[PDB]
């Protein structure tokens, strides 16, 4: 007797590495018990031992198997050892059956979630990286042919009418060595400054490739038991924050590019406030006169590059801005990845256009910050973003001119390194250069910083965002700026980049 039927056949989930293959997400066997009830129905002096060995209540076993008395498929137990299962099929209960089923383990843990994301129990992907390449890591399921009893038993395995394909490889572009590294600091600076949240980024300006993408808080993929959803959202790509003065070099490479600003030129921000009809544009440090466009910088003055916008027009900056990506569609297609927002205007009076300049009104996410720093790093050209391990390079498109973009990364490296400047961003062995920033939340801050080393040949970018740090302690370049110098000190020296910060003959 019989009927016959085509049941389908699981394929094995594509592993997914890091760029050098490490494993970060990989299906593994488990071995599961399950239950056909049609079966099981006609052995009910059996069940009290099967509850036993599965840790069931013998009355709450009794009552789900008549429950499901009409089904021919019911879970008992999935992730148990080969040996687990047998002690079980040792019953020799009719209706009762061992499969080994391949699921996903996160080797790296809480350190690569919100990057990989994970797999629902169906196995497809519902997060990050799992839900964004399901399709190149799901594969595709084979079908067989089976005769099966009144029951819904296999009887006999006719045969395989289809193959499974197993779904493909992935390498991202993270290095898990920098990843570690940045996770690891990222946690110590919450800590050190008992912080809510934050993110840390890391690019490699030559090749566009995503090498570190943290954020705290974190979750462990493997034991998802009651998660919270603020600690899953990989909030480097999907909040959004005001930028402030980080955004100050691109204002600063569109004054260098309208041929009316030479980084000697002088702006006078005394007395440190600068008053807009109802508006105050205002500076913390107001013991300046005459600034340079370096000293703007440094200072962090919020007057200044205020004037500066006024003289070249708001246009000219937001059109830099827009080319380096701020507030724009990064195309990467991350599950819930926001585009932000570059605030626009028919006509830019002085307000707006000073709080454009300063990074005011602004919505980027980091990745969008940490890409715009790598196209200034990269002599003005950016590389298209990449999650994945990049090969072949694809080609660039230069939104800085290669002159004012060598010009700006030299006053960035004044910044971190001259007389005033924020010093705790200095890389131990390397030139380095960046901008701190400090936004006030509308007191709750968010502290800043975004930079790139080696300044000589810049490799790698990255950004830096403490989310309402409550200590004393909330400037960026206090807060933010000695995670910088650690995480780029310790990236360099793992990607064996030589260090240039070297005497002259004369310092020697
Ligand atoms: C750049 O980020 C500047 N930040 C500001 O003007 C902002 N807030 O300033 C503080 C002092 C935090 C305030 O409470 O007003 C700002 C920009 S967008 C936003 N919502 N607030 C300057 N940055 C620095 C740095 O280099 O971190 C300073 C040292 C002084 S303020």
């Amino acid at each position: 007797g019989g009927s016959v039927r085509h049941i389908a056949i699981p394929a094995h989930r594509g592993l997914i590495t890091d760029r050098n293959g490490e494993p970060l997400a990989v299906s593994t066997p488990v071995t599961t018990l399950w239950a056909n009830p049609k079966e099981l129905m006609t052995a009910k002096e059996r069940w009290p031992q099967l509850a036993a060995a599965l840790g069931q209540d013998t009355k709450l076993f009794a009552d789900r198997i008549e429950q499901n008395a009409e089904r021919e498929f019911i879970y008992l137990v999935r992730g148990l050892t080969p040996e687990q299962g047998e002690g079980v099929i040792a019953l020799k209960v009719p209706g009762v059956y061992s499969i080994e089923e391949f699921r996903r383990f996160y080797p790296a843990g809480e350190v690569v979630a919100h990057a990989v994301g994970f797999t629902d129990v169906d196995d497809r992907g519902r997060e990050g990286i799992e839900l964004a390449f399901d399709e190149w890591l799901a594969g595709v399921p084979g079908k067989r042919q089976v005769l099966k009893d009144r029951r819904g038993r296999v009887i006999k395995d006719v045969q395989v009418t289809k193959n499974a394909k197993p779904g493909k490889t992935l390498a991202l572009s993270i290095d898990l060595r920098l990843q570690y590294l940045a996770h690891r600091e990222l946690r110590n600076a919450l800590l050190e400054n008992g912080a809510k949240a934050g993110s840390l980024v890391i690019m490699d300006v030559k090749t566009g490739e995503i090498l570190a993408m943290t954020n705290q808080p974190t979750y462990n993929p493997n034991n998802r038991r009651n998660l919270q959803p603020a600690a899953m959202r990989n909030r480097a790509m999907i909040d959004v924050f005001e930028p402030g003065s980080t955004v100050k070099p691109f204002s600063m490479s569109a004054a260098l590019a309208s041929g009316r600003w030479k980084p000697s030129d002088i702006v006078d921000v005394y007395p440190g406030t600068l008053q807009i009809g109802r508006y105050t544009i205002r500076d913390v440090s107001r013991n300046s006169r005459q600034l340079d466009l370096t000293g703007i910088l440094i200072k962090s003055s919020n007057v200044g590059i205020s004037k500066i916008a006024f003289d070249i027009g708001a246009e000219s900056i937001y059109s830099v801005m827009q080319q380096v990506g701020l507030g724009q569609d990064t195309g990467l297609g991350f599950p819930g990845e926001r585009v932000g927002n570059l605030p626009n205007h028919r006509k830019w009076p002085k307000a707006e256009t000073a709080t454009l300049a300063y990074g005011y009104g602004l919505s980027v996410t980091a990745i969008q910050l940490a890409h715009a720093y790598a196209a200034l790093a990269n002599d003005g050209k950016s590389v298209p973003l990449s999650m994945t391990r990049v090969d072949r390079v694809p080609d660039g498109v230069q939104v800085i001119s290669p002159e004012v973009a060598s010009t700006v990364q030299g006053m960035l490296q004044q910044v971190v390194e001259a007389q005033g400047g924020v010093f705790r961003a200095q890389v131990p062995g390397y030139h380095a250069a960046g901008k701190s920033g400090t936004a006030r939340k509308v007191n709750a801050y968010r502290s800043l910083f975004a930079g790139f080393a080696p300044a000589t040949d810049p490799r790698i970018a990255m950004v830096v965002v403490i989310d309402e740090p409550s200590k004393a302690g909330y400037f960026g370049g206090l807060v933010s700026a000695p995670v910088f110098s650690k995480v780029m000190a310790g990236a360099l020296r793992l990607m064996n980049v030589p260090p240039d910060n070297l005497p002259t003959e004369f310092e020697a």
